[PDB]
DNA sequence: CGTGATTCCAGCGTCTTGAAGTCTACATA
DNA sequence: TATGTAGACTTCATATTATTGGAATCACG
RNA sequence: AGAUGAGACGCGUUUUAGAGCUAGAAAUAGCAAGUUAAAAUAAGGCUAGUCCGUUAUCAACUUGAAAAAGUGGCACCGAGUCGGUGCUU
């Protein structure tokens, strides 16, 4: 019944929880232990951690589910195609389909003849010889007009439909005119007919090879132009070739036109633009451009497939046949050459399936790239292989028909081939003629994005609403599914709700309102300085409107030069202007406005606000519904305002992505007194010009209050729903839920009381190239030659001193002293703002100088004399991006305003307030779960204060007072960090009452910079209630205060509250108490048990083998003939005490053994456990003794050895290592784990401490041994570690600890893992036997681990 | 003849966009 | 006519790793 | 730098078919051939659909078919995974 506080630290893999009283001790409690063991009470501390498997995302589940749906859909499509052929096939061959369906079974289990296609070996051999592959059959069917057997037609159709190719390309691309060279000849003929006086000789030019080569468009155009000595690329023929290749040529020069004749086939408007062009050029040239477009289509076809013969009626089959012929010829040549020149490598390449040779490439698992890499050196070594080497460079050597690059084949090719086959063979089979439309519909059927899966109220993923209850087929899909209702449901379901307003719809990424908001947001912080203006002024409403209209509505991108010239010079008549806040091209732009102006060609319509809503409905309509038909259907309602060309142009364009804000948050909510929305505020703000971040965080505006009101009550009362809907990764949400459960358990344990303070902080969860680019840009801007004199790479630039030296161009930021490399060790990095005023330690805050005394006087900011010295030097670095704007202003803070009260207030808020918002939601959950009562004023009684603090304060506290953390020694660091969280939070709230307004939730009123800030000097006694003149937060804990020049100040031995007089910190006992708490050997580490769910087993389908470990992939197909999956993931083990038949006599012998239940059999076991256990071979099962052991069950054996049952057959280390604080401090100091920043005298003292306590290293190697012999029992690894340590006893202490930190994985918690001591690698130790835990003590531990239930398994059986 | 130590392995790619580099008609001396 | 010169426009990328439990393999007292 | 969600594509993997031949009596040796196709692609279930099955959740005991609810004093001295003492019961 004593007042106490709870400290919680939340992490992705950990939840640390500690309990503190008001004396900063740690309470210890007696707990009863249930079960049949002798122990009936155990004393445990209230500080510990909870560990669990990291939360797994749902991406894998989504991918697997989609794959399964696609496979079922494809199988049903094949079934429909078989249905169409059912009658005719039964007329021709009554058992063909049954033979096709059962081909996978071996001869023993087959019901018909083993040969599928024809049922006799002779006809099968004839078919295979007459057609090597199905592509030969398809081409033969297409070209020939003779009647073919029904089975061949069925096989061709099935292979066409089962693999229909992608549907990315929309429209039509196969006009049956795709011969590149032939179309080029036709274009030349048309050009010669139109221009008889200027003919072009194209004879001898291999246009087909040039255009179809794997080269860029410009390169191919140049190559083709080079083949015509008398033609240039800017000529009419060159422009036509560029258009065919897909470039953007201008025909204005060729015909001396006034309008810029820019024609591109990608743009839809070309359809009109060409015709309008013809208006000036006449109708004679139309055929020329039609031939050019046909040639372009031929080139596009040639991009994806290669063909030479002109007799092709099927562009795909001919290409595959050509590739097959090339493969055959190259294989024969390669075999001959290998047998001739290098007979020693014949067997390896052509017989060994293990190797990456041809045998492994065809029969084994060798991929194409592996085979190319293996055969390239052999081909290079041999002679006469120039053809093969060229093919290998072109990646077309010994290829197959099924390759990874077939994923670009559009369905048009297969559709055309199927249409050709049906046209050829319908004259001999009437049903094909009658059902041609059905087959084409089956092949082209694509379930549209909006429609979604075709469920009937049994699936939680589908939202399709049908017009009638009937089976859905591709032939009648147009009428069964109601398009409009499904589209509306898709709109209302798919869109992601706004984070700020959970009940509002987010805007489209390219919506007009969102783009306006983005433009205005950055527009309100732009400033301009001219000659006549004394001080820069903010853009007024008239200026912003003029800039938007003249620039944002006329130029796609607005640059700094454009802003300065087109507006300030043209309108404001300013010759020189200095733009502040924005540099270079603006990030925001009105792209959608320009796109709509291009389409509708009505600027006034876009400028009309009344039509805006309609425009919005357009943007969303183009944001989603990729399918064209629905775009047309929905835009039909607005088709009355636009022409058919405009409607088609709107249909063609499609947008992507989404925005970040809702529509109401931009223009829906209005302030109480002003009566203006956010966009209205940005339009006319006047003096303030507050941005969106300031507008939503302005305490003087109702916007923040409305945001707070809308945020709460986001969903129902259920905790699970609130956890689920939190914006974050699954791991962090699991951590939050576990944290809530842990704090509820703690509330329960402490006698149904309620904590007075709860502290929660959440751990935060490439650069070298960026820093190198920044350095290069700065050097190029300055022109210095320091890089040539001192070259460096990214590996050596780890130390911040070198980075500062490069950023300073080998100079000093305080004096005009040239930097010396040999003096870099003597140099001391100093913070621009002293550590007393602010603990920033950032790179921009760091400055490298010869002597810190040169920084200036005791004033925090460096002296303004240094500013007068190096104003230009600093501004050059600022303009060269070497330094940041914040760093430049901090260097010049003394000149500008010294140390204004605003700087102090900002420092305090930055040190205190939490930037992220997830912590606020966690605090809201905790407050609603603790505060449940109201006062007389109907206001929530805030008994529990949920204070939140950043991790930086706790890290600084750890580093200040020799409280060092090592993230590899053990897992107590989570609990210790939670304990320090609680201590710091309680101390800070007690010391500073008013600042609690920022800590505790929004119920407390806000304050201002007036209080707690002294105008000048360190006023003694704090009479005016000013808490800290210095801008620190936690500096009162230490016994001294440093200054900028090096001056020192002292603090009282005991710190007490300023007003109430309560003691807040007893420096004579509090540090000793914290040391004792951190030195406690007993900390509660419990692993959260998780019954394993997931894949039934590894998905790699292993070949057949003579073992029982294989699991059948189907009910009938036993694994002894067809192989199957292996290594199932055991969901949870089951301890059964029963008897099993033994020997030929089947004698029942009592056995106690662990049985693993797979995920596949889990449902069967959980339905009828007794029947399943009997089926596996257990007789007379003790139902009451069946004990469920999930993964991570805890076992204790003699001498405190702990194990975790990771599965049915592998155990994990279950013990933690409790090290004294002195050894941890020695390990952290000696290893230089973090940066060595600090006072040089302090660094020297730490180095002396490291040197004087070297022998501790040996002690550590002792303790692990004494630990290992009672915990790990891995003698070989321990001996190898001892030998390696003895070998490296002479290594320097700088690197004699970086290896010992990695050495602790030997006796760590979790799964065993291999490590490396210097160059000697110690492999992981495996526990292949779990028989011992059958005679150990099982420990059922509560979620926080305070309660126990010990079961002595030895007392069974 | 388990038994303990050692070795190898696990289903995976794409569905557009933006900065980079460059060629160009045009302004100015 | 020679040299910038903004500008329009094609081009080359536009994410990496990882545990840890199963099974196989093999020396071995 | 926040998660969930709809539609396709390309493969990969496993069995079978594409009679391997010659000299041996087999074991073996030599020679020819390599591309493709059918089925499956988590066991399967009922709700029988172009549905659903790898996300979230899950200590023990008692009640409740489930959703959920309820279960065990405290103080002090120390510290090798907690022990001892006092008090209460």
């Amino acid at each position: 019944d004593k007042k106490y506080s709870i400290g919680l630290a939340i992490g992705t893999n950990s939840v640390g929880w500690a309990v503190i009283t008001d004396e900063y001790k740690v309470p210890s409690k007696k707990f009863k232990v249930l079960g049949n063991t002798d122990r009936h009470s155990i004393k445990k501390n209230l500080i510990g951690a909870l560990l669990f498997d990291s939360g797994e995302t749902a991406e894998a589940t989504r991918l697997k589910r989609t794959a399964r749906r696609r496979y079922t859909r494809r199988k049903n499509r094949i079934c429909y195609l078989q249905e169409i052929f059912s009658n005719e096939m039964a007329k021709v061959d009554d058992s063909f389909f049954h033979r096709l369906e059962e081909s996978f079974l071996v001869e023993e289990d087959k019901k018909h003849e083993r040969h599928p296609i024809f049922g006799n070996i002779v006809d099968e051999v004839a078919y295979h010889e007459k057609y090597p592959t199905i592509y030969h059959l398809r081409k033969k069917l297409v070209d020939s007009t003779d009647k073919a057997d029904l089975r061949l037609i069925y096989l061709a159709l099935a292979h066409m439909i089962k693999f229909r190719g992608h549907f990315l390309i929309e429209g039509d691309l196969n006009p049956d005119n795709s011969d590149v060279d032939k179309l080029f000849i036709q274009l030349v003929q048309t050009y010669n007919q139109l221009f008889e006086e200027n003919p072009i000789n194209a004879s001898g030019v291999d246009a087909k090879a040039i255009l179809s080569a794997r080269l860029s468009k410009s390169r191919r155009l140049e190559n083709l132009i080079a083949q015509l000595p008398g033609e240039k690329k800017n000529g009419l023929f060159g422009n036509l070739i560029a258009l065919s290749l897909g470039l953007t040529p201008n025909f204005k020069s060729n015909f001396d036109l006034a309008e810029d004749a820019k024609l591109q086939l990608s743009k839809d408007t070309y359809d009109d633009d060409l015709d309008n062009l013809l208006a000036q050029i006449g109708d004679q040239y139309a055929d020329l451009f039609l031939a050019a477009k046909n040639l372009s289509d031929a080139i596009l076809l040639s991009d994806i497939l290669r063909v030479n013969t002109e007799i092709t009626k099927a562009p795909l089959s001919a290409s595959m046949i050509k590739r097959y012929d090339e493969h055959h010829q190259d294989l024969t040549l390669l075999k001959a050459l290998v047998r001739q020149q290098l007979p020693e490598k014949y067997k390896e390449i052509f017989f060994d399936q293990s190797k990456n040779g041809y045998a492994g490439y065809i029969d084994g698992g060798a991929s194409q790239e592996e085979f190319y890499k293996f055969i390239k050196p052999i081909l290079e070594k041999m002679d006469g292989t120039e053809e093969l080497l060229v093919k290998l460079n072109r990646e077309d050597l010994l290829r197959k028909q099924r390759t990874f690059d077939n994923g670009s084949i559009p369905h048009q090719i297969h559709l055309g081939e199927l249409h050709a086959i049906l046209r050829r063979q319908e004259d001999f089979y009437p049903f094909l003629k009658d059902n041609r439309e059905k087959i084409e519909k089956i092949l082209t059927f694509r379930i549209p994005y909006y429609v979604g899966p075709l469920a009937r109220g049994n699936s939680r993923f589908a939202w399709m609403t049908r017009k009638s209850e009937e089976t859905i087929t591709p032939w009648n899909f147009e009428e069964v599914v109601d398009k409009g209702a499904s589209a509306q449901s898709f709109i209302e379901r798919m869109t992601n709700f706004d984070k700020n307003l959970p009940n509002e719809k987010v805007l489209p990424k390219h919506s007009l309102l969102y783009e306006y908001f983005t433009v205005y947001n950055e527009l309100t912080k732009v400033k301009y300085v001219t000659e006549g203006m004394r001080k820069p002024a903010f853009l007024s409403g008239e200026q912003k409107k003029a800039i938007v209209d003249l620039l944002f509505k006329t130029n796609r991108k607005v640059t700094v030069k454009q802003l300065k010239e087109d507006y300030f010079k043209k309108i404001e008549c300013f010759d020189s202007v200095e733009i502040s806040g924005v540099e270079d091209r603006f990030n925001a732009s009105l792209g959608t406005y320009h796109d709509l102006l291009k389409i509708i060609k009505d600027k006034d319509f876009l400028d009309n606000e009344e039509n805006e809503d309609i425009l919005e409905d357009i943007v969303l309509t183009l944001t989603l519904f990729e399918d064209r038909e629905m775009i047309e259907e929905r835009l039909k309602t607005y088709a009355h305002l636009f022409d058919d060309k405009v409607m088609k142009q709107l249909k063609r364009r499609r947008y992507t992505g989404w925005g970040r804000l809702s529509r109401k948050l931009i223009n829906g909510i209005r302030d109480k007194q002003s009566g203006k929305t956010i966009l209205d505020f940005l339009k006319s703000d006047g003096f303030a010009n507050r941005n969106f971040m300031q507008l939503i965080h302005d305490d003087s505006l109702t916007f923040k209050e409305d945001i707070q009101k809308a945020q709460v009550s986001g969903q129902g009362d259920s905790l699970h729903e609130h956890i689920a809907n939190l914006a974050g990764s699954p791991a962090i949400k699991k951590g939050i839920l576990q944290t809530v459960k842990v704090v509820d358990e703690l509330v329960k344990v402490m006698g149904r009381h309620k904590p007075e303070n709860i502290v929660i902080e959440m751990a935060r969860e490439k650069n070298s190239r960026e820093r190198m680019k920044r350095i290069e840009e700065g050097i190029k801007e300055l022109g210095s030659q320091i890089l040539k004199e001192h070259p460096v790479e990214n590996t050596q630039l780890q130390n911040e001193k070198l980075y500062l030296y490069y950023l300073q161009n080998g100079r000093d930021m305080y004096v005009d002293q040239e930097l010396d490399i040999n003096r870099l060790s003597d140099y001391d990095v100093d913070a621009i703002v002293p550590q007393s005023f602010l603990k920033d330690d950032s790179i921009d805050n760091k400055v490298l100088t010869r002597s810190d005394k040169n920084r200036g006087k005791s004033d925090n900011v460096p002296s303004e004399e240094v500013v007068k010295k190096m104003k230009n030097y600093w501004r050059q670095l600022l303009n060269a991006k070497l330094i940041t704007q914040r760093k430049f202003d901090n260097l010049t803070k003394a000149e500008r305003g010294g140390l204004s009260e605003l700087d102090k207030a900002g420092f305090i808020k930055r040190q205190l307030v939490e930037t992220r918002q997830i912590t606020k939601h966690v605090a809201q959950i905790l407050d609603s779960r603790m505060n449940t009562k109201y006062d007389e004023n109907d206001k929530l009684i805030r008994e529990v204060k949920v204070i939140t603090l950043k991790s930086k304060l706790v890290s600084d506290f750890r580093k200040d007072f020799q409280f060092y953390k090592v993230r590899e020694i053990n897992n107590y660091h989570h609990a210790h960090d939670a304990y320090l969280n609680a201590v710091v939070g309680t101390a800070l709230i007690k010391k500073y009452p008013k600042l609690e307004s920022e800590f505790v939730y929004g119920d407390y009123k806000v304050y201002d910079v007036r209080k707690m800030i002294a105008k000048s000097e360190q006023e003694i006694g704090k009479a005016t209630a000013k808490y800290f003149f210095y801008s620190n937060i936690m500096n009162f804990f230490k016994t001294e205060i440093t200054l900028a020049n090096g001056e020192i100040r002292k603090r009282p031995l005991i710190e007490t509250n300023g007003e109430t007089g309560e003691i807040v910190w007893d420096k004579g006992r509090d540090f000793a108490t914290v040391r004792k708490v951190l030195s406690m050997p007993q900390v509660n580490i419990v692993k959260k048990t998780e019954v394993q769910t997931g894949g039934f087993s590894k998905e790699s389908i292993l070949p057949k083998r003579n073992s029982d470990k294989l699991i059948a992939r189907k009910k009938d197909w036993d694994p002894k003939k067809y192989g199957g999956f292996d290594s199932p993931t055991v969901a949870y083990s089951v301890l059964v005490v029963a008897k099993v038949e033994k020997g030929k006599s089947k004698k029942l012998k009592s056995v106690k053994e662990l049985l693993g239940i797979t995920i596949m059999e889990r449902s069967s076991f959980e339905k009828n456990p007794i029947d399943f256990l009997e089926a596996k071979g257990y007789k007379e099962v003790k139902k009451d003794l069946i004990i469920k052991l999930p993964k991570y069950s805890l076992f204790e054996l003699e001498n405190g050895r702990k194990r975790m049952l990771a599965s049915a057959g592998e155990l994990q280390k279950g013990n933690e290592l409790a090290l004294p604080s002195k050894y941890v401090n020695f390990l952290y100091l000696a290893s230089h784990y973090e940066k060595l920043k600090g006072s040089p005298e302090d660094n020297e003292q730490k180095q002396l401490f490291v040197e004087q306590h070297k022998h501790y290293l040996d002690e550590i190697i002792e303790q692990i041994s004494e630990f290992s012999k009672r915990v790990i029992l891995a003698d070989a690894n321990l001996d190898k570690v001892l030998s390696a340590y003895n070998k490296h006893r002479d290594k320097p202490i700088r690197e004699q600890a970086e290896n010992i930190i990695h050495l602790f994985t030997l006796t760590n918690l979790g799964a065993p893992a291999a490590f490396k001591y210097f160059d000697t690698t110690i492999d992981r130790k495996r526990y292949t036997s779990t028989k011992e835990v059958l005679d150990a003590t099982l420990i059922h531990q509560s979620i926080t681990g305070l309660y126990e239930t010990r079961i002595d398994l030895s007392q069974l059986g």
